[PDB]
């Protein structure tokens, strides 16, 4: 079952849920979300194939992490920014 | 059978072929060397038990770099964060 998701601390952050994970950052106004906005895709990443749980931090430090939780019950936490600093 | 692949246009930039692909920039100074020092980028597992490896030739886009799948499923990714590569 994907769904969408929010950064927690950034309203800017768009993310859709499938086979393959898309991260994107809302501008100005590349996908357009509306008339006179386009969001531009921050990575993407498939690290979780037929996943079918995730969730997402309670905290700032780290951003850009959610989780990847298989079939096979393996719990993986991903981060898709560019980690520098964790 | 795992293996570091180079980029083509970049001499510090390093790669790392495993379960879960990670890519490295090299910084003068983890320990590569006494006097390097290496630092990651991007690490995806969006191809899970690799099959085939293969480069791109054309300098654009960069980080090109081909991933296949055990069934021949072949995945193209780009390790760089390009939104408009």
């Amino acid at each position: 079952k994907p769904d969408i998701l929010w950064a927690p601390h950034h309203v800017d952050r768009f993310v859709v849920c499938d086979s393959e994970l898309s991260l994107y950052h809302v501008e100005s106004t590349s996908l357009r979300l509306s008339e006179d906005s386009a969001a531009t895709l921050l990575s993407i990443n498939s690290d979780t194939p037929y996943m079918k749980c995730v969730a997402w931090y309670l905290n700032y430090d780290p951003e850009c992490l959610l989780a990847v939780g298989q079939a096979n019950g393996r719990v993986v936490l991903t981060s898709l920014g560019q980690d520098h600093n964790s």
